């Protein structure tokens, strides 16, 4: 196909056509798409940012290409180095709130790895792990376990929505809610296509499986791994794995992920926190519990509107255009039988141990007045606890997508700072963020996810994607929160394409030493700068900073 | 000082002298030593390999230099870049079995970071972490906790000997025996002097602590860290920390380590396994227990001679020069009331939870005939269980150094492959290794340290350091084991200076893709190749592979 | 022609077409072929490996080009340097067992030099030599001698099959069976087209024939040579000839080969060795005889199945699918009146001298029980001795091709190590190789060719080219034999395209010094890396080792 709306920097239309003809030769016309619709979660759009925040011509692909296999990825990387064409690899492209599948540089080729590279490559019982291609969604691996009756032996760890890529979420260092919730830390053995086109396997994946008649003559991509590849992550020498998370250092084609054996007992629960100010004491109660193993998984502290929004849109609770008042928030809580803050958690393992930890949890939380405790059965049929009961045992759901529709043409953007597990710190961050949300004309909506010694505070900014004036206010809010949070010692762990530079500039101790060191590494491994230029604020030397940064 | 026994590659004597005079100017004559004695564990030697395996002129420093602070490290890196002089950074230099403090390249300057950069920088209770300089030994940190009564709130995690560096052991990715036993995984926030001499702080350490009057004007090195620096490791963007472990990518000056809060209950124990073949069933029993949390820490499976050697030398058990027979091993076991294999572990937490897990452990292990269970109190005063009882609660000891004296002029070398947590795999690796040990005229001595989905198999090769013929058999043994283990799908996790090249060559999947990628990173960050050339087999482009590899 | 199945690395289809249009301009459409059939020995296929062992897309040409003369070779080299297109020069392309005519790099242009560059350039009686182009097969030079009645004066030295190229076999350092059997050592004066396109003549070929009226104005390629060109190989200064054997240093267009004057008497013979174990004593008897001139030619020690396979396929002796047993081998021997090992040799020169050497040979071999001696006349009409009687006097035959059809879709691969001329060494190598052949499900088939102080041990692995599972077992066998033989101190002298890297890595003394030195020489003479990249494991700097090695 001939004329794309936007071409990559410095490439001619004739080179574009040459390049695209070459790719269609390799993967076929059915797998190459020239962009000469926002779609849905069900059918994610791969050409641009659906939940737009920025203006047109930002983050727009020139074409979408879907490799059939690793050989095609290597062939495409070779073509991209030949013509200096930027590539933007995605697995499933459901990074909604962070830009979807859109490229940081307009005119890039979006590399859809998941369409054809879809396979569950291995589920190992004794080693309790799985090996997956980019295309395996959490729902697919669930279905694979169920089909082979492996759910009695091994459980998954899933984020709020089931349609994400197991591998794509892990390389972004995403979060799930069982004891295996730190997705990036559960990995072991990855396969990567480097910018030079060569294939690399990390860790013990670099120790080749010994020759045998049955595996002779296989392409590198198709060879099996050695015995310790997905059991011990370090290998020998430099532990380079982390250079492939949240980065533009390579294209990930495979990954091993540790899986939790059925723990022999489970019980999810909900603790309701009556007052807005009860976040402080609750978080101080959470701290020692999280460090000591009474809280084994990644429990969450959800704000009333997050649960309210799951159950219905704004218009179903109030007809005001402005932010709901404190008083209206208390009324919604009462209607749903929830608190202003709602703590969701789970106990795993034998009844005798769960009982002891549960008494410890109840005893500690009883120090907050009017606290109430529920198990799934004690709540209504449409409750969030019933949905999260599945989530905290690794069963995928799609219920939580409903909060996005809080406003008429709801589109969401995530603001995601890290806070200490201390009531004082959490209250100060919430206060900072709640204030700015109100200055922008928006309702505060959010969760805290409880890591061991930190909390991920996920502020869900929802807005009308067709409302120009509100879109600008959303851009103001984000940028102002970034600066306010850094002035109080907090940085964000993940972001949308339009804020990556601003957030990388926040990590500027000692005159931006961190970014300078990363640029050195990027320019050495990617001399033509073809792999996702600008991902995380990391630009290759051919992309002028003056021209491209936001 | 003027004439060293060995000069670094391509440097003239006049440049050596100019350089050393420059350094003496910066750090003083008391902190600079020109090498123109093997020492002890108590006073580690910093000039060469004490437990020598290779000949003279290998791994010999030209001079030992001890920076007083980070500024001197920066100054010294500046001088090394100017003169093309290689540096070898050590923290305490007690890496016995792996080369001690000796440099990979003879003529290097050994940089003794621990002598003056010694401080316990911070012990935080609510975030349960500590921050340390290279010279903080495990014993020093212990003493610091005891002096401020912090042992009631926070425990350490220590390797077998308390004299190592908390930071140096973590960057080598060493092992300890409580639930915080994966030392490298407990880190968060590190400070590094790069080969270009610039200071860098990783993760949330890149997010600067906000300006305040009390901290104005401090040098970079002396600035405090922001609130989340030692609580959340990832920061934002590429996760580069792992490039500074088992590598030559930088000089580590500070590191944060997570510390376990007193668990509120502890009980160590020993399970004796009567037959040599009982390793198979025991490991198969261990597998599910280790994955499910009945085994929370890093339990070990010790061979009878490791415990026997702790108690006395070979001459105290037999006067044969050749390897003890199976029959003599059973006799020693009986004398000590141990089995041929001995499992040491611990339970942590409230009595009611420990009681349930202990019944689970006892019940599973009872499937092996003649199994016996002991608590520290049921054993003699000199027992290994009493020493390990302290080790598994974070208390440093020095008792285990005595197995090194198994032979007259005992020197040790560690052969350290990884195995699956499966009886079949463990037996096959032991069988391979025991056979070659016997071919070399040596006793098999070793331990398995039980990781979650893997085991580190530490084979302790001990030999008489003055016996030439035995030294050669040791060299043969090691290189043959490396090859045999690779042909059975096993690689080593850590090694001695003389075997780093051979072990990196084992990790050659896809025509050595892993080492090629590492070399590209090393040349880009260290263009003059002055930071520890050859560490882990990773050589900068100025060091010809033909000349330097072993 | 427009679209080839495979293109060379980094070249566009438009450049391919440009290049191919340019070549068709030079040599004509009849001499250029675009590959958009395994053929036979009679009509060798020039596009791929017929006796396939590896999978599709390996060793596949993009086009076959046939120069009309040396000017076209130079023009084509110029075009290849202009577009960076790899060339794979062949003479006849009958390197069956070593890859046929197939290129090491898929997408290469196969340069068929023999089609049009065919001439016997000179046969000199007084100097006893010949001068040949790539296209002269052993059968053609035989026919040339016969046509001009030169067989009474000069004899040839031929390998087992008559259709090979005299020059192609010599540059591979092939073997023949008269006293002139070391083909490479019989050469003198070669003409080469270098990678830069320039013409070079080696040795005394560099000393120009003095001007004369009759030779003025001839192109360099067409000039005659000086008097000593094909009589003394060294010339003056560096003796560079050997850089053009088994290498990618140049394209050979002409070569002088020494020819043996009729020796005035000849008699071939066969000595049958009854037992499998008789190889040991026989080889020990051969040693002093070979060194002293009782054995003047290159006598061979053939295994019973090699002779059996010449006479009929496996199905004609047994219907088992598995390897024939020892007992069945003894029965075949008895049926053919041969031993388990069969020694073929010849005596040259006057009757009185032959008689003396023959008595010496008989006397020595009589030390082995049940030895029998035959002359051609004492054997049946279809005997191997009758075929080899022609071979050892330089007369070409095609009988020996019949062993390839031992299995239904027989395809062969040669495993070719060198052994000492000692019974102990030969028995150990045979034992090693026989064992592995049996593990793969294959019959051991082989010969030893007796060089002066070494033996070439040619193991003929034959397999069904359509049997996937057996193909993989063949790949396992080869690679395992390579490693087993190097661990016992033996290397291979020649190999198939798929094992060249593995065999070059075996020659790694002093950290691969040999290959590093060869790469330095290759990159200097061939800066664009267009001449047979990868031949012998020698890759030019533009071919990433990670991507291309096998
Ligand atoms: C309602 C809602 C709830 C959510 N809940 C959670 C939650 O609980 N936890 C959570 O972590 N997230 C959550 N998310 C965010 C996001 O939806 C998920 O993280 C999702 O899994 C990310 O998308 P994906 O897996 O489809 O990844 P992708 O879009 O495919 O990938 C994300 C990014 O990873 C990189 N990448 C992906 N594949 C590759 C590859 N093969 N090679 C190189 N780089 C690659 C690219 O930079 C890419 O843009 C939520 C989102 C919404 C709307
Ligand atoms: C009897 C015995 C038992 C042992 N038991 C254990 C055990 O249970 N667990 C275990 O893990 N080990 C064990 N070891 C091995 C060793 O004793 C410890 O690992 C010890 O802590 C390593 O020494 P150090 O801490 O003195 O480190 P150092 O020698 O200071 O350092 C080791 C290496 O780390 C790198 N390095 C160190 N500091 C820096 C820096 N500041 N910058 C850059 N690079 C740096 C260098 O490559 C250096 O050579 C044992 C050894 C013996 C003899
Ligand atoms: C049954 C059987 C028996 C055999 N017996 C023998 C034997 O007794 N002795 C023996 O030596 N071999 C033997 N062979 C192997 C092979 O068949 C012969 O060696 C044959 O002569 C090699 O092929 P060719 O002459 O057609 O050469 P080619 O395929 O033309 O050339 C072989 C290689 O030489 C190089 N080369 C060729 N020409 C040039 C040139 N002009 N410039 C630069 N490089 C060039 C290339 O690398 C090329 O691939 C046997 C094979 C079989 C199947
Ligand atoms: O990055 C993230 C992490 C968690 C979530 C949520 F909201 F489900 F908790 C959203 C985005
Ligand atoms: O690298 C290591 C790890 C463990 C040990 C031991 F033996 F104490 F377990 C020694 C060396
Ligand atoms: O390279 C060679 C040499 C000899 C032979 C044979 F078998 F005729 F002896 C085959 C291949």
């Amino acid at each position: 196909e001939f004329r794309p709306l936007t071409l990559p920097p410095k490439l001619s239309l004739s080179d574009f056509n040459e390049f695209i003809q070459d790719i269609i030769r390799i993967v076929g016309s059915e797998n190459v798409e020239v962009i000469s619709v926002d779609g849905s979660y069900m059918k994610p759009t791969h050409t641009h940012d659906p939940t737009h925040v920025m203006d047109q011509d930002y983050f727009l692909a020139s074409a979408i290409v879907a490799p059939r296999n690793v050989a095609d990825v290597q062939s495409i990387v070779g073509l991209a180095n030949k013509f200096s064409f930027p590539l933007w690899p995605i697995s499933i492209g459901r990074n909604s709130g962070y830009g979807g599948a859109a490229p940081r540089v307009s005119g890039s080729v979006v590399l859809d790895m998941g369409k054809n590279m879809n396979r569950v490559l291995e589920v190992n019982v004794e080693g309790a792990y799985c090996v997956v291609e980019p295309g395996v969604t959490y729902h697919d691996l669930h279905n694979y376990l169920e089909a082979n009756n492996l759910r009695d032996k091994l459980w998954l760890d899933v984020p709020d929505l089931g349609g994400g890529s197991v591998l794509g979420n892990a390389v972004e260092r995403g979060v799930g809610y069982t004891p295996y919730g730190d997705h990036w830390m559960m990995h072991s053995g990855m396969e990567v296509v480097l910018a030079n086109g060569e294939l690399l396997r990390t860790g013990m994946g670099a120790l080749p499986d010994p020759k045998r008649p049955e595996t002779m003559g296989l392409k590198p991509e198709d060879q099996p791994w050695s015995k310790i590849a997905h059991l011990f992550p370090y290998g020998f020498g430099p532990y380079i794995d982390g250079l492939f998370s949240q980065s533009n250092m390579g294209i990930v084609t495979k990954i091993g992920i540790w899986l939790m054996p059925n723990p022999g007992g489970y019980q999810s629960y909900l603790i309701t926190l009556p007052k807005d100010g009860d976040l402080k004491q609750a978080v101080d109660i959470i701290r020692p519990l999280r460090l000591g193993m009474a809280l084994q998984n990644v429990p969450t502290i959800r704000h009333i509107l997050l649960d309210a929004a799951v159950l219905g849109d704004k218009r179903s609770y109030s007809s005001r255009t402005e932010p709901l008042s404190d008083e209206e928030l208390d009324k919604i809580a009462k209607q749903l039988n929830l608190g202003r803050w709602n703590f969701y958690g789970a106990l795993y393992g034998p009844e005798p141990i769960r009982r002891v930890l549960w008494e410890t949890i109840k005893d500690a939380f009883s120090a907050i007045p009017g606290v109430k405790f529920y198990f799934p059965e004690d709540t209504p049929e449409n409750s969030v606890l019933r949905v999260r009961d599945k989530t905290m045992q690794g069963i995928p759901t799609y219920d939580e997508l409903k909060w996005i529709d809080w406003l008429p043409n709801g589109a969401h953007l995530f603001f995601s700072p890290i806070a200490k597990v201390s009531g004082e710190d959490a209250m100060m961050q919430y206060a900072v963020t709640k204030k700015r949300c109100q200055e922008a004309g928006l309702d505060f909506i959010g969760t805290f996810t409880v890591g061991m010694r930190e909390m991920h505070h996920i502020v869900c900014i929802v807005f009308n994607k067709k409302d120009l004036i509100q879109k600008r206010k959303v851009q103001w809010l984000m940028r102002t929160l970034i600066d306010d949070c850094a002035a109080n010692g907090w940085g964000e762990y993940r972001t949308h394409l339009a804020f990556m530079d601003q957030i990388m500039e926040t990590y500027n101790w000692n005159n931006s030493s961190f970014l300078r060191f990363n640029e050195v590494l990027k320019n050495a491994v990617d001399p033509n700068g073809i792999i996702a230029p600008g991902k995380s604020g990391v630009w290759p030397s051919q992309y002028s900073h003056v021209t491209w940064k936001l």
